[PDB]
């Protein structure tokens, strides 16, 4: 029950967007900057007191990624919103510190030095279950260069990998071979999603990877490997299980690679030289 | 967890409209022709074993609109769902007997010759939890002429008004005199939505029409009646509560009065000359 806000009117006959599709085949609103009012949508999930947890796995010499992601993250992700950062190391040492924000927490969890999808499933089940209301998932080699905020949560999000939102579905990436249970036949898929950026509420990112690790496990007893990893098994499930929202580039771009296109009006969530 | 399909690629850029608003700036899409693939929507609603029930009132002279009503909602509403529908007449035996297809049945309610909202809210609160998922509210004057179907079913949903779809929102025939309930002041509101078609899942729709008549029995211990009933109340509602699908003015539409403009590439759901 929202409070009396002024805002401008939105129009019906006037798209925000006429150059990009904003929603999918079954409805789900494909994010891009000008659709959505992001004072809507703070309030809608402040009144909700929304927790947005984030996880990001930093092993051997990805740790040095860290000090840049979290920096980044506390000027862009979820400002004004509870947020807990859980950050899985083998080394809880070489986790920088970092000043947070009021509302906003990090917990350091050590792992031993594809197997994010076990981590966030079956270790991480209760802890999350009681702690967040959405989780979101992320690669540590990236830094947030713009809002990444409320407007991507739902029950379920993918994000489209920014090499291939202008391709056709022969040509994505997908696992080919029908020996694995990653694999999408060439008639098959809406988009192909990046692993680097998915999440949801709790219930729905603990279905996913469950799903994704169970079928990864099933992959191994049967010697084979998906093309890309849990990246392949990521874009099975959200072909047979449609996300509620899909993020647009904007959200896992790569400006070393791909530069920065008239379609983007901004670049949030990109990534770092390695 | 959907079967293989096979269907048309989304393709990001390329538009499914781009003459029309298809997503509010709350995220909710705004369903038009075009941005749907009803055979992915059916899929997923068939999979939850979707029950949809429809609340119509015949009351007085009223009954004479049923039989068109009836025959033509079993030739476009919800066609290959369950569905219940719920008519509540003073009248039970002016319902006319109409043939209904499998999975579909009719339950005839009677009551004594704005209290609509009464009705779906309190007396019936029980019975539509039991027996259906979502609830859909429409005015029996009308005719379906082409689609609706579970592309509308969403949480809460509301229907653009077909006379204001394209005015400012001073224009709108909000009701203006603070001392009412239902009052939206000049520089407030998105969108005119239409009291002859709204809905949601049951729980939804028994908040709504809780709400809206709690504040009509504020209104009426006051001495004021909102200018537009309880539209006027739905109004209000809708802006303080965001419906989580906004559908098009194909979905209420008056043929007489407004034509067949260019922007409707469908009438579904249209007035009877009364
Ligand atoms: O022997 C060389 C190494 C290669 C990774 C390492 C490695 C990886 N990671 C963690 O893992 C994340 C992803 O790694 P990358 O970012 O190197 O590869 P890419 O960008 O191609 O990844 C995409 O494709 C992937 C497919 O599996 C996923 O779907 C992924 O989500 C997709 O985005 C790191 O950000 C980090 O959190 C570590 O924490 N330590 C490591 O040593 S070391
Ligand atoms: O003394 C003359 C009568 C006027 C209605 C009657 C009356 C009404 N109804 C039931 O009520 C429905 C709506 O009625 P209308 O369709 O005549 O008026 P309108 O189209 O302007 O309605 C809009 O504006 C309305 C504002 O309150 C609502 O928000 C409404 O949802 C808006 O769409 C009938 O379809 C029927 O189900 C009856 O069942 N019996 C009756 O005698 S008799
Ligand atoms: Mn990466
Ligand atoms: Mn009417």
């Amino acid at each position: 029950s929202l409070p009396r806000m002024v805002y401008p009117q939105p129009k019906v006959l006037t798209p925000c967007r006429k150059d990009v599709l904003v929603v999918t085949p079954w409805l789900a609103p494909i994010v891009w900057e000008g659709t959505f009012n992001i004072d809507i949508l703070n309030e809608q999930f402040r009144l909700q007191n929304t927790t947005i947890g984030l996880t990001v796995f930093a092993i051997k010499k990805y740790v040095a990624f860290l000090k840049l992601f979290l920096e980044t993250a506390e000027k862009h992700f979820m400002v004004g919103h509870r947020v807990h950062y859980y950050v899985f190391t083998d080394q809880p040492a070489a986790v920088p510190r970092v000043t947070l924000g009021t509302g906003r927490q990090l917990s350091v969890l050590e792992v031993r030095a594809m197997r994010r999808m076990e981590m966030i499933s079956d270790f991480c089940e209760r802890r999350f279950l009681s702690e967040v209301d959405y989780l979101v998932c992320v690669d540590v080699d990236m830094e947030f260069r713009d809002h990444v905020g409320v407007e991507i949560l739902t029950p379920l999000f993918g994000t489209l990998h920014p090499g291939f939102y202008g391709s056709s579905r022969e040509a994505f990436t997908y696992e080919r071979r029908p020996q694995s249970q990653a694999y999408i036949p060439k008639d098959e898929g809406d988009f192909y999603y990046g692993g680097a950026f998915f999440g949801g509420s709790v219930q729905e990112v603990q279905r996913l990877t469950r799903a994704c690790h169970q079928a990864m496990m099933v992959d191994q007893a049967n010697g084979i490997e998906a093309v890309w990893h849990d990246e392949s098994h990521l874009n099975k499930y959200l072909l047979r299980h449609k996300p509620t929202k899909v993020l647009s580039p904007e959200y896992l771009w790569d400006q070393q690679l791909l530069g920065w296109p008239a379609v983007l009006r901004k670049l949030r969530f990109t990534a770092v030289p390695k």
